RNA sequence: GGCGCAUAAAGAUGAGACGCGUUUUAGAGCUAGAAAUAGCAAGUUAAAAUAAGGCUAGUCCGUUAUCAACUUGAAAAAGUGGCACCGAGUCGGUGCUU
DNA sequence: CTAATCGCCAGCG
DNA sequence: TGCGTCTGGCGATTAG
DNA sequence: TCTCATCTTTATGCGCCTACGCA
């Protein structure tokens, strides 16, 4: 009794397969627990397991560090009232107790309610004189009177909470202040428009005036300040309304310049420098600072608190207990931000923030990784490149290698004089120096060299000197240099660590040294290629590359010799299974997939009896290209590049060049890829900035999942961010559509970009689907399934072998397994159910074990039999919703009563707050309520929905907490808890999916005939046939012959509509809407047909498009019947089930 | 099947920062009216919060991953279900033998 | 009169 | 003995 | 949206190792 496994991995669906040698599936009486009648099911070893995407760490990342954020910001302003407390005090001792209750009703304040000044006519001279803060922030910079203390700290707390960017570096009239200038230029143009417009619409249409100035739900005036329209949709809207009138020039103007009717906070003041709010700071504390003394005290305090930023490479200021944290502290006190470099040692944390992400050595797993400019790893490289070189020359019988002397003096020569080096000046240069040149032929080597000593180089450019590279007594210490050019990259450190080598070198050459910048860390360690030696040689890995006798051994044959001690080093340098898989590294989607199919396989052989199988069949996704595509997908940038600048009219390579290694930066290839202009107006790009300009993609990250070249464009500041969720709009297609067809001739960008680039000449969204992620995700696990699958079953050692293979792991290509299904007919179609992922893992199991035995034309029956089997055993996986509390908008009030508070003693009747929250689990509860005005026992049996807030406040103590929400008199030990995709099965073999709490989702299959999706297969695809034709006239007139086929299809839609469906007005409209084309040609029959399928498929409903009309879907919204079905327990692969009967509990 | 170098594409993990947006309050609305209301004036800013919160009280942590039932175990983790044969509308029946 | 049914809506550069 | 790898929540509305 | 850093996989070109069943 030998067997045989195959699967089929994907990234929401893992086929399962169980084989004989005859290729038969065999059949099992199962034991069923429980409390029911029936105790035996018989069920088929072949199935399917799906499950909802795992997802990556993104969201998560971005929300903790928008966390950190909000909490820093409370503390700026914290520390700011610490200082002003003791002279805010003296003056008015209930000033920061009123702003920080400003936002309560005006009963739940304990104060009076006008925040600054408490009454009401100094607040109002007070608005009437400034009407913004930035016109009170241009008077505290111009005048020179005793100002309030108030108005001081309103001006430094807006200066201090909204601070700038930090992208420049060091420092950069009638006033000084010029940002409140012009803050109050635009006000003034505002309220001049305002007026103007207002007095116009007054003169020349009088009746358009109310949905303009007084319509809050359109895209008017008052939509524009009230409502929610932005700035584009109020122009968009506004612009044709003030084309058709007359005296309307300098408006249309201004409209064409963008500003009209301007604000002053809004998207694009993203680009304001930090260094224009510290410079109005600085001018009002020392216009400020003669009347108050204490602001003259500690003036550098209050501009240290606004300039002050915590580095990248520290972190998190933690005090060992987060788990993203690496910091590490001179002291133990409280960090403020005056005393921080007193107390944090930057150098220490700064070196454990790069050495925290790079490998190990994979030959010596202790060991560090040398950096990838070092010395000793580009001499590794270019001798293990130059060690297998052969020559063949006049009197050269059989070829040879190099020699020592001649390797030695070819290293001499001319690596160490150019940067790269070509096979003809090799040829050339050195052979002319050499007497044996006459017919050189040089194998294993192509034109150019691909190692380089280029860090030799720069030493040399450098230090202008080359008896201290030269010499071995200095290795060591030029080992360490290169160390610090990789671990520091902040030029104030550097001189600290660096200081100790400057007295062996000049004063110039340090200040020109410390300007070196390298990245990039290598493969191996240098105890591997320096550290260990041999027996009896005295050589290292090294000395062996420089010289190896007459082999002339490469890195591989020195660490697989036998007859060597390096093999015996390694072997002797060289836990759970759930951390185990928690140990690997990579997206945890394939992390989710692979326990799941390593669960199957193991629950798989725990079935048939304890014996392991034969065969394990999985399939792969890697291909075997050509060389011309192969290599033109792999041909470099400067290539394309230079080929569209000579296509093409072109100045910019004038005085601008670029090597093929300068350009890796995504904000400098598609400077270039876009021939120095910005892509969304017309006008002139910078490269002496280069990075204030933005990348966008084209289709937003809202609607789709890729972040690729033929996405991403480099446009200005403004214009990313005046969009926000979609494809931009027909006045940039009708302004730059003749410039990207220009680019479009030089093929620098392709038909997909430009077709993304014009999405908005169709709609926003024209549809999504297939995307590349998941053709990643499916190659790597595959690879994982794999090496995971031959390392846990094979365990057995040999004793001068590894292993004693019990269970052989055959990996396959879906080219064979589709020609095979091409060939003989057993043709797939994706949208009918869900039992083609059973099939094509059976079909798997069958190619790779008839493959491997015979070289199969005699028994196709038993195939095609078990090709139409009815029974599957498809299981949905059932889990616990976690993630989010609920929507992340903000509602106004209402007097509802599903308004989540957003704080504690915030009451959302009165508030406002959050809506529709995420259910985890449900529980069955059974208990007695007070029913209303009669107020007596009355027992229900109900479901409650657990939400993602109240999970720690139920599974504390469950009895007080249903207790306080209104029951009593409950059973402890009668409460089931129900996650997501549970499991009922009603009358009739109706089977549901408890979707939340109240809703449910379809859980039937549809077991359809081979002969129907056979003739649907051949129906579909009808002008095509993916290559020449022949004998293809019968397969038309037998889709021809068989139109009655479609007919009864219909009919086996239509009864499973009467068993487990139940929505009869869908079905009885669509019958009507197939009533009326019965006379369309046969594709487009099929091609609705397959539309029409996905009434009837597994899981949530959906809606769809029958040939115009439209079916909506129907959504089922009760879940009162479940209380009186049975709930089915089903295992890791359905074969083993519980069923609960819930109408016994009571 | 697995390494080392060069080129290119697709991504992944982590840290530091900006700019909006949303919600309540504050920015005394006037006149004619019993009024249901109508005419008129006005609008650009600020405070606070930005997952409820938690204890380990940090300028820290709180949306990723793990999760069927049953019997043990604090958890970690372990254990629990007979075989052939004829057939097939979501699995049925037959004989062995427990 | 309370439970189906329709239609809208969902934090971002 | 050699050789190839999108779906639930919610208000408004209707039907019983 | 901006800045910084480190990783994986895939395909070509060059060199090389081995497991193991197949011709």
């Amino acid at each position: 009794k030998k067997y045989s496994i195959g699967l089929d991995i994907g990234t929401n669906s893992v086929g399962w397969a169980v084989i004989t040698d005859e290729y038969k599936v065999p059949s099992k009486k199962f034991k069923v627990l429980g409390n029911t009648d029936r105790h035996s099911i018989k069920k088929n070893l072949i199935g399917a397991l799906l499950f909802d995407s795992g997802e990556t760490a993104e969201a998560t990342r971005l929300k903790r560090t928008a966390r950190r954020r909000y909490t820093r910001r409370k503390n700026r302003i914290c520390y700011l009232q610490e200082i002003f407390s003791n002279e805010m005090a003296k003056v008015d001792d209930s000033f920061f107790h009123r702003l920080e209750e400003s936002f309560l009703v005006e009963e739940d304040k304990k104060h009076e309610r006008h925040p600054i000044f408490g009454n009401i006519v100094d607040e109002v001279a007070y608005h009437e004189k400034y009407p913004t803060i930035y016109h009170l922030r241009k008077k505290l910079v111009d005048s020179t009177d005793k100002a309030d203390l108030r108005l001081i700290y309103l001006a430094l707390a807006h200066m201090i909470k909204f601070r700038g960017h930090f992208l420049i570096e060091g420092d950069l009239e009638i006033t000084k202040a010029p940002l409140s200038a012009s803050m109050i230029k635009r006000y003034d143009e505002h309220h001049q428009d305002l007026t103007l417009l207002k007095a116009l619409v007054r003169q020349q249409l009088p009746e358009k005036y109310k949905e303009i100035f007084f319509d809050q739900s359109k895209n008017g005036y008052a939509g524009y300040i009230d409502g929610g329209a932005s700035q584009e949709e109020f122009y968009k809207f506004i612009k044709p309304i003030l084309e058709k009138m007359d005296g309307t020039e300098e408006l249309l103007v201004k409209l064409n310049r963008e500003d009209l009717l301007r604000k002053q906070r809004t998207f694009d003041n993203g680009s304001i420098p930090h260094q224009i709010h510290l410079g109005e700071l600085h001018a009002i504390l020392r216009r400020q600072e003669d009347f108050y003394p204490f602001l003259k005290d500690n003036r550098e305090k209050i501009e240290k608190i606004l300039t002050f930023r915590i580095p990248y490479y520290v972190g998190p200021l933690a005090r060992g207990n987060s788990r993203f944290a690496w910091m590490t502290r001179k002291s133990e006190e409280t960090i403020t931000p005056w005393n921080f470099e007193e107390v944090v040692d930057k150098g220490a944390s700064a070196q454990s923030f790069i050495e925290r992400m790079t490998n190990f050595d994979k030959n010596l797993p202790n060991e560090k990784v040398l950096p990838k400019h070092s010395l000793l790893y580009e001499y590794f490289t270019v001798y293990n490149e130059l060690t297998k070189v052969k020559y063949v020359t006049e009197g050269m019988r059989k070829p040879a290698f190099l020699s020592g002397e001649q390797k030695k003096a070819i290293v001499d020569l001319l690596f160490k004089t150019n940067r790269k080096v070509t096979v003809k000046q090799l040829k050339e240069d050195y052979f002319k120096k050499i007497e044996c040149f006459d017919s050189v032929e040089i194998s294993g080597v192509e034109d150019r060299f691909n190692a380089s000593l280029g860090t030799y180089h720069d030493l040399l450019k450098i230090i202008k000197d080359k008896d201290f590279l030269d010499n071995e007594e200095n290795e060591d210490i030029l080992e360490d240099i290169v160390l610090t050019l990789t671990l520091f990259e902040d030029r104030e450190m550097i001189e600290e660590r660096l200081k100790t080598y400057a007295h062996l070198f000049d004063d110039k050459v340090m200040k020109q040294l410390k300007r070196r910048r390298y990245t990039g860390w290598g493969r191996l360690s240098r105890k591997l290629i320096n550290g260990i030696r041999d027996k009896q040689s005295g050589k290292t890995i090294l000395d062996f590359l420089k010289s190896d006798g007459f082999a002339n051994r490469n890195f591989m044959q020195l660490i697989h010799d036998d007859s060597l001690t390096f093999k015996e080093d390694i072997q002797k340098a060289q836990d759970s299974l759930h951390e185990h898989i928690a140990n690997l590294a990579g997206s945890p989607a394939i992390k989710k997939g692979i326990l799941q199919t390593v669960k199957v396989v193991d629950e798989l052989v725990k079935v048939m009896g304890r014996h392991k199988p034969e065969n394990i069949v999985i399939e792969m996704a890697r291909e075997n290209q050509t060389t011309q595509k192969g290599q033109k997908n792999s041909r470099e940038r400067m290539k394309r590049i230079e080929e569209g600048i000579k296509e093409l009219g072109s100045q910019i390579l004038k005085e601008h060049p670029v090597e093929n290694t300068q350009l890796q930066n995504e904000k400098l290839y598609l400077y270039y890829l876009q021939n120095g202009r910005d892509m969304y107006v017309d006008q002139e790009l910078d490269i002496n900035r280069l990075s204030d300009y933005d990348v966008d993609h084209i289709v937003p990250q809202s609607f789709l999942k890729d972040d690729s070249i033929d996405n991403k464009v480099l446009t200005r500041s403004d214009k990313n961010r005046g969009k926000s969720d979609n494809v931009p709009s027909e006045e940039v297609v009708k302004k730059m559509k003749n410039y990207w067809r220009q680019l479009l001739n030089a093929k620098l960008i392709t038909q997909r970009k430009f077709d993304n680039l014009t999405k908005a000449e169709r709609g926003g969204l024209s549809e999504a689907g297939f995307i590349k992620r998941q053709l990643v995700e499916t190659r790597q696990i595959t690879k994982h399934v794999a090496q995971i699958l031959d390392s846990r079953m094979n365990t057995k050692y040999d004793e001068n072998d590894k292993l004693i293979r019990e269970v052989k792991v055959i990996t396959l290509k879906s080219k064979l397994v589709s020609d095979f299904r091409k060939d003989f007919q057993f043709y797939k179609v994706r949208e009918i159910n869900n039992y083609h992922h059973a099939h094509d893992a059976y079909l798997n199991a069958v190619v790779g074990t008839a493959l491997i035995k015979k070289y199969k034309g005699r028994d196709f029956a038993t195939v095609r039999k078990v090709l139409s089997m009815p029974q599957v055993n498809i299981v949905k996986k059932t889990e616990v919703q976690t993630g989010g509390f609920s929507k992340e908008s903000i509602l106004p009030k209402r007097n509802s009563d599903k308004l989540i508070a957003r704080k504690k003693d915030w009451d959302p009747k009165k508030y406002g707050g959050f809506d529709s929250p995420t259910v985890a689990y449900s529980v069955l509860v059974v208990a007695k309520v007070e029913k209303g005005k009669s107020k007596k026992l009355k027992s229900v049996k109900e479901l409650l929905g657990i939400t993602i807030m109240e999970r720690s406040s139920f599974e504390k103590n469950p009895i007080d907490f249903l207790e306080a929400k209104g029951y009593k008199e409950v059973k402890k030990d009668l409460i089931i808890k129900l996650p997501k995709y549970s499991l009922f099965e009603l009358e009739n073999g109706r089977k549901r999916m408890l979707a939340s709490a109240g809703e449910l989702q379809k859980g039937n299959e549809l077991a359809l005939p081979s002969k129907y999706v056979n003739f649907l297969y051949l129906a579909s695809h009808y002008e095509k046939l993916k290559g020449s034709p022949e004998d293809n006239e019968q397969k038309q007139l037998f889709v021809e012959q068989h139109k009655h086929y479609l007919d009864e299809i219909i009919e086996q839609i239509s009864e499973f509509s009467k068993r487990v469906i139940l929505a009869d007005a869908n079905l009885d409209k669509v019958l009507s809407a197939y009533n009326k084309h019965r006379d369309k040609p046969i594709r487009e029959q099929a091609e609705n047909i397959i539309h029409l399928f996905t009434l009837t498929n597994l899981g949530a409903p959906a809606a769809f498009k029958y040939f115009d009309t439209t079916i909506d879907r129907k959504r089922y919204t009760s879940t009162k019947e479940v209380l009186d079905a049975t709930l089915i327990h089903q295992s890791i692969t359905g074969l083993y089930e519980t069923r609960i009967d819930l109408s016994q509990l009571g």
